[PDB]
Parts: structure tokens; C-alpha cells; sequence
DNA sequence: CGAATTCGCG
DNA sequence: CCGAATTCGC
């Protein structure tokens, strides 16, 4: 089968034209200050396989590497741009990231290797990442000249794959998508892991030693109570204990067994004093070895901060998800484990904090989008929205609008931002089907606007295939027609769903594009750590402050133009905590 | 090792 | 409408 190459042993002049696909590979999975085990270059003068540590010690080639007018083809280029940088070594010039080219073509493909993206246009001259590898445990760095011929086969790939990535791209009006804005994002987020997040430890540990006083407390309790000891973290075994030796009444079941979900305890509540205390001990537990346990495993001992994975071609919204840790689900709601966020600090003396975030975006590109007359007069009078839509309804003034009739419709609007459901929001009320229609259909009569929306989006993706975002990302609905009810159902939410939480996604993207820009020509110091869906959070010297509160609200308010405001608040402090 | 369950965030 | 921790049957 074998391709033919150069093994180099030494960096020639013709390895550095200025057009290449390049590969500096990185077998483990968390790429932060790992190996990089070989590299492939293939351009117009041939086919080379280099050991990195003749490569990376060559003042040539790494002059190569980070010049920007030399440019380079590559595949999840954030991966090794990230392993450079630890290295004290800049990766410049990436021209085409074929993982984000296959992830805006159709992020339903699931693609993370070069194999899974050449079979997209009928490539298969490259063997999967698995097959060269292995699976777990028995993954391993095979011998030299299995790597080299792999490693230069994924070249070779990437090297005939872009241009027609790139005319499909075309066809789909997503060229722009790619270049401007998923590419030039992939080094700010390289940027963003690599600086990381500073964690103080001392103060995770001590409020770990408050949670084990309670939870072996409240432990304790539950025992008694159950007059039995047994692993209360075993949905199994408490499903025994409550359903069985306490007769306690089936609400609700999982497909495996009884259903011991925080919703059914709620319920069970005023039956036995066991489920208050087994529902504190899920809070606290959460806590203990989620984000106690779990953070301290990953915070790094020499720079004692935690450096995150955004995975940016992994949603089907557009969004961004983070790994190792998991940064977008640090507990808020809950004023105890809010205090998580104290654990997070700047990483220098006398910088501070600083998050920024959009205030219900997704409500206010429904309204753009659907040009819906009562929504858009509602935010450019920035009213209270769920209030609004409470007052709407309900056909009551302000005034009469009671905390319960704001709260159910909060719900909606907390649904109809996900498609509606009819039974998905009667289950978060707990009121009946019939019941939650009927708010649902006053909603639409509220919203005339909104209701045109949702049925024409669902007849475009029926006739198209597919739905759009505002930035033209895509996502295909192929169960948008079948003949299955439940299918059908979920398909049909996607399709009202995406182009809202999808243009969010474009948008909060951009602005942090112009962020980056802006704080650079303003030459501060101050730098993106996180991004959180529709909030940033930043870190600078505290004397940057209030350039700031000026600065990052103004760059994300203007990312893009709607026909309702973009409304940003900001707040800063000693922590992320603090900054509140 | 991997399916299932629960819960945290948006 | 994402990811981490845990359990359990294998
Ligand atoms: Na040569
Ligand atoms: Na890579």
C-alpha cells in the first residue's frame, strides 16, 4: 500500500515553501504540555516526516512555523498550536483547519480524526487515529515507521482534501464563516487554555472540610431514619430503601427501575423526613466530589491553575463545550455552591475579575429573526421580559402580575427559546398537557410574529433539508419528515431552536473576535480566560477596571447589528465569586 | 469497559 | 434542549 516520503533527518530548505499541509501530532488526548511524537510537511516539493526533536530545535523550521506568510493546511490546529506553546513556540500562518471545515459542513458527522474527515468527500487513503493508536488502556506510540507513514498519510490528506472542503464551503456561503470567524476564534481559545485559570487551592480544601462535617452528618441522619446503612449513592440501593423497606409511593420510573430524580423527591417530600435529607445530601455531595474533588485532580501543581479544553467542533448548536475541568457548569443557582467561584482568582497580585454577559440574548434574536412587533417594542423599551410576557397571556396590567404568573412565564419563555414541547413544559410546572397548550397557544396569539416564525422555519427545513443560523452555520434535519410522532417532534424543535441558540453562538463568537482586537490595539493587559455561552469572563490589573466597563459591554453590544438592542451587563471583584 | 442515572451550567 | 461522577453488570 505505502506512500512514498522523505524520513528526514535534518530540515531542508524545500520543507519550508510557503504553502504546506502541516502535521505536529499529539497522541494524547489532553494535549496541554504534552509530547508532540513526530511531524509531517507535504507541499509541492515532496513528502517529509521530521522527529520533533531535531525539528523543534531547528531555528529554520520553528522561524517557519511561526511565520504568518507561510501558510499551512492543517487538522484541530488549536491542538498543536496549544502543544507549541508550551514549548515556548508559536504556530502562525494556519490558513484551513480541515476538523473546523468538516465541523461547519455538517457537525452531525462527529468527525475527530483526518480519516472520519476525508470519508466525507470519498478519501479513504489514510487510516482512522483508533486503528494506528488503539483504544485505552492498550493506546500507545507505535515504532517509528508506523508513525511516520500515518503521520504522513494525514498530511498527504489534508494536503488534497482543502480545496474541495473549501468549494462546498463556497456552495454553502460558509466561506466566510470558516475564515473569519472559527479559525481566527481557534487561536484566541489556544490562547485562553494556555494562559488557564488560577485556582486557590487552600480555600477549595477548606470548604471541602465543611462539606465532609455536614455530609457525614446528614449521612448519619439518613441512616437512622432508614434505620439501615446502605450507599446512598446508589440510585439502586435508594430506590429499595424509599420504595421498598419505606413503602413510599411510585411517582415516577427510569426505563431500569424506580425513578429517584430530584423532581420525584420534591414530591415525596411530606411523606417521610428521609427525602429532605437525602435531597441535601445530592447537593452537598455534588459539591464534595464534582467540584471539590474533582477541580483539586485538575489544577496543575507547577502554575497551580486549571487549564481547560473548549472543544469548538463538538455541539450541534455552535456552542462551545470545555473539558477537564468542565468551566461552564461552576454552580450559580444555589448560594452554597456559588461559593465554588471564590476558588477562582486572578493568576496576578492586584488584577481582578472581570465577566461580562448578554442579557436573554436568545429572547432578543427571536424577535430579530421572527421581526415579531410586540417582542422588539418589548426590549426597545428594555422591559422586564418574563413580566411581559406574564402581563400578555394572562391579559393583566403590570401590576396585577403575581410571582407565580411571573414564574410560569419565565417557563415558557425558557421553553420557546428550546421549540416549545407541549409536554416538556408541562413537566417543569407540573401542570397537564392541555393546560400547558393552552399557554403555549397564548403565547402565539401574544406573538403573532414568533408563531409565523416557528411554523415557517419548520416548512424551510422541511424543503431545504436543513436550517441556518445568522452567521450561516448549518444544521441538517433529516428526521424532520418522518413518520414517527416522537422523531418527528424532536426534529421539528431543532429546526425552531437552532437558528436562535445557533445565531447566539455566531454572535458571541464574533465579539469575542472583536474583543481580542480591541483590547490589543488599546494595548491593555487584560485577556479572555473563559467564555460561558453568552458570557466572557476576563482577567487585568485592577487599574484597567474602567476602561473596561466601557470597553468589553461596547465591543459585545456592537458584535452585530439586530433590530433590537444587545444588552450587556458586567461586574468585577477578587474573584469570580466577587464579580457579581 | 460501557450503559444508565443524576445534576451542574447555559 | 453539553461533561463529570458514580454505580453496576460484564
Ligand atoms: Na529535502
Ligand atoms: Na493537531
Amino acid at each position: 500500500s505505502k506512500m512514498a516520503f522523505t524520513l528526514a533527518d535534518r530540515v531542508t530548505e524545500e520543507m519550508l515553501a510557503d504553502k504546506a499541509a502541516l502535521v505536529v501530532e499529539v497522541v494524547e488526548e489532553n494535549y496541554h504540555d504534552a509530547p508532540i511524537v513526530g511531524i509531517a510537511v507535504v507541499n509541492e516539493h515532496g513528502r517529509f516526516f521530521l522527529r520533533p526533536e531535531t525539528a523543534l530545535a531547528d531555528p529554520q523550521f520553528v522561524a517557519w512555523l511561526g511565520d504568518e506568510t507561510k501558510k499551512k493546511s492543517m487538522f484541530d490546529s488549536k491542538r498543536a498550536a496549544v502543544a507549541l506553546k508550551w514549548k515556548g513556540i508559536e504556530l502562525c500562518g494556519v490558513s484551513f483547519d480541515l476538523l473546523l471545515a468538516a465541523y461547519l459542513l455538517d457537525p452531525a458527522q462527529g468527525v475527530d480524526d483526518v480519516a472520519a474527515a476525508a470519508k466525507m468527500k470519498q478519501y479513504e487513503a489514510v487510516r482512522p487515529d483508533e486503528a494506528v493508536y488503539g483504544k485505552g488502556a492498550k493506546r500507545a506510540v507505535p515504532d517509528e515507521p508506523v508513525l511516520a507513514e500515518h503521520l504522513v498519510r494525514k498530511a498527504a490528506a489534508i494536503w488534497e482534501l482543502e480545496r474541495p472542503f473549501l468549494d462546498e464551503l463556497r456552495r454553502n456561503e460558509q466561506d466566510r464563516l470558516l475564515v473569519e470567524l472559527e479559525q481566527p476564534l481557534s487561536s484566541i481559545l489556544a490562547e485562553m487554555e494556555f494562559a488557564g485559570v488560577k485556582v486557590d487551592t487552600k480555600r477549595l480544601e477548606q470548604m471541602g472540610k465543611e462539606l465532609a462535617e455536614q455530609l457525614g452528618t446528614v449521612e448519619q441522619r439518613i441512616y437512622e431514619l432508614a434505620g439501615q446503612e446502605f450507599n446512598i449513592n446508589s440510585p439502586k440501593q435508594l430506590g429499595v430503601i424509599l420504595f421498598e423497606k419505606l413503602q413510599l409511593p411510585v411517582l415516577k420510573k427510569t426505563k431500569t427501575g424506580y425513578s429517584t430524580s430530584a423532581d420525584v423527591l420534591e414530591k415525596l417530600a411530606p411523606y417521610h423526613e428521609i427525602v429532605e435529607n437525602i435531597l441535601h445530601y445530592r447537593q452537598l455531595g455534588k459539591l464534595q466530589s464534582t467540584y471539590i474533588e474533582g477541580l483539586l485532580k485538575v489544577v496543575r501543581p507547577d502554575t497551580k491553575k486549571v487549564h481547560t479544553i473548549f472543544n469548538q467542533a463538538l455541539t450541534q448548536t455552535g456552542r462551545l463545550s470545555s473539558t477537564e475541568p468542565n468551566l461552564q457548569n461552576i454552580p450559580i443557582r444555589l448560594e452554597e455552591g456559588r461559593k465554588i467561584r471564590q476558588a477562582f482568582v486572578p493568576s496576578e497580585s492586584d488584577w481582578l475579575i472581570f465577566a461580562a454577559d448578554y442579557s436573554q440574548i436568545e429572547l432578543r434574536v427571536l424577535a430579530h429573526i421572527a421581526e415579531d412587533d410586540n417582542l422588539m417594542e418589548a426590549f426597545r423599551r428594555d422591559l422586564d421580559i418574563h413580566t411581559k410576557t406574564a402581563m400578555d397571556i394572562f391579559q393583566v396590567s403590570e401590576d396585577e402580575v403575581t410571582p407565580n404568573m411571573r414564574r410560569q412565564a419565565k417557563a415558557v419563555n425558557f421553553g420557546i427559546v428550546y421549540g416549545i414541547s407541549d409536554y416538556g413544559l408541562a413537566q417543569n410546572l407540573n401542570i397537564s398537557r392541555k393546560e400547558a397548550a393552552e399557554f403555549i397557544e397564548r403565547y402565539f396569539e401574544s406573538f403573532p410574529g414568533v408563531k409565523r416564525y416557528m411554523e415557517n422555519i419548520v416548512q424551510e427545513a422541511k424543503q431545504k433539508g436543513y436550517v441556518t443560523t445568522l452567521l450561516h452555520r448549518r444544521r441538517y434535519l433529516p428526521d424532520i419528515t418522518s413518520r414517527n410522532f416522537n422523531v418527528r417532534s424532536f426534529a421539528e424543535r431543532m429546526a425552531m431552536n437552532t437558528p436562535i441558540q445557533g445565531s447566539a453562538a455566531d454572535i458571541i463568537k464574533k465579539a469575542m473576535i472583536d474583543l481580542n482586537a480591541r483590547l490589543k490595539e488599546e494595548r491593555l493587559q487584560a485577556h479572555l480566560l473563559l467564555q460561558v455561552h453568552d458570557e466572557l469572563i476576563l482577567e487585568a490589573p485592577k487599574e484597567e477596571m474602567e476602561r473596561l466597563c466601557r470597553l468589553v459591554p461596547e465591543v459585545m453590544e456592537q458584535a452585530v447589528t439586530l433590530r433590537v438592542p444587545l444588552k450587556v451587563d458586567y461586574h468585577y471583584g477578587s474573584t469570580w465569586y466577587d464579580a457579581k
